[PDB]
């Protein structure tokens, strides 16, 4: 039996996460660490006290995570026959290239600080470069989300995100997929956005959605956009624009991994079997 | 009953031809036309002509198609109770934006030749801002295609396809989304590769296996160059390099298409029942 250990990303519908229960159990989802750290000494020390008969690890760092990405985890690790230690990524990122090293899951990944990453992690090419990936198990177009009657959008070429009027605010989240196409694709709108970028998915959702409004519009995964719009209680958002940087949602590995090609055919026999339509009707 | 004109491009094992029988049927295969026409009055007039008691079509215009992607047309012809034309794509193309318009499959749906594309046909940005694509039925990397024993390549990113002064000859097939993706990506290899562009994937094939050797990589769809390695029986060919430019396969529809989602819808159920295993299976052999 193999044993992992998963880095994943709170990112819901994919991974959502919980306080742990009265006898420190999750019984609908996983127990999982968040303990703020790249290193993986310092990982393998609190998983051991974790596992121990005399558990030392902070109770802060402790949660319970669930959700579609979790569920499919949990098959996995039936069919693959191997247990998983699970943490949440230190920094709250996906990853990007940043003075020298990938930063997130990436280089998570390619410091062996974890051996897998499952999470809503998008197939791009500069990634492909550096780390292996699975058969897709999800497919998104990058979306825009704004308010109703409010900011509107033709898609990724509209000339208001390109010659923007004084005032006109809209951002990513940063070290994303998302960020990564606009800064190769447009460099001077990857400029202009820097200033209103956030740390994460639900912060670009609450400047657009709450009072006070802090962005008139937000770029992130489409499928993580429709997720929040489907959950609004009072018809005051939605996504806009044609579809553009179309991206597989993938299963990430160390490059040249030979668990690679085990985890593609089960997530194809998934697919080809009806489980991540179960997911998507479970979680969506 | 709906009636819809398909435009395809003959990219094997997506689409194959073969002759009509000297009788003019088709069994195995649905009949189609290959009459170099991007005008939609004449294939009006074709298509009118093959079903009248009186077919006068030229006969050289007449082929039998068949491949995965026959194969998933009348599946979906069933199940969305429609009724279709078939005909070959004129200029052999996926289609760009070249001289102030879109060519190829691209173009005959933006200009209403075609109601609907059906081809291994990569969705991507520049077309979803113009066209209509369905859920994608298959995925793939572009690939580059070697022969054994010869150009070692670390992907799209090795030096020795951005140095001119090594003078590798290397191209990719002229107006398709791998084209695109070096335009947008690596404007100067995309100068650098003209002279090496072929017009279609059996040509880069040719002149990068068979004596004399004319190019010594050739970039193109992973899915495609897959096949042609694997009826290579003599260990001639390789794919090499690291995955680049994923992207998904889809029928193509005008923008706004009402039948979109009805399409998509029954992807989804297809691959959701194991129908693109069987279709992949049978196909790739
Ligand atoms: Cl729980
Ligand atoms: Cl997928
Ligand atoms: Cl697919």
């Amino acid at each position: 039996k193999l044993h992992l250990r998963v880095v994943t990303l709170i990112e819901h519908p994919f991974v959502f996460t919980r306080e742990v229960d009265d006898e420190g159990l999750c019984p609908a989802g996983q127990l999982c660490l968040d303990p703020m750290t790249n290193d993986s000494s310092m990982l393998d020390r609190l998983f051991s006290s974790l596992h121990s008969s005399n558990d030392t690890v902070p109770i802060k760092f402790k949660k319970c995570c669930y959700g579609y990405c979790i569920d499919l985890l949990e098959q996995l690790a039936e069919d693959m026959n191997f247990d998983f230690d699970l943490y949440i990524v230190g920094d709250g990122k996906y990853g990007a290239w940043k003075n020298g090293h990938w930063t997130g899951l990436v280089g998570d990944l390619l410091s062996g600080t974890a051996n897998m990453a499952v999470t809503s992690f998008s197939i791009n090419t500069a990634r492909s470069q550096v780390i292996d990936f699975t058969s897709p198990f999800f497919s998104t177009s990058l979306g825009i989300l704004v308010r109703t009657r409010g900011t509107e959008l033709s898609g990724i070429h509209d000339p208001k995100l390109h010659h923007p009027s004084q005032g006109f605010r809209f951002g990513t989240v940063r070290e994303s997929s998302a960020e990564d196409y606009v800064r190769q694709s447009f460099p001077e709108m990857h400029e202009y956005m820097r200033r209103y970028n956030v740390p994460a998915t639900p912060d670009g959702v609450q400047y657009l959605k709450n009072d006070p409004e802090k962005l008139d519009a937000f770029i992130m995964d489409k499928a993580l956009l429709d997720y929040e719009v489907s959950i609004d209680a009072d018809c005051k958002l939605l996504t806009v624009g044609k579809p553009f940087a179309i991206e597989g949602y993938g299963i990430g590995l160390p490059p040249n991994s030979p668990l690679t090609s085990n985890i593609s055919e089960l997530i194809s026999q998934y697919k080809s079997h009806g489980f991540m339509d179960v997911l998507h009707d479970k979680w969506y």
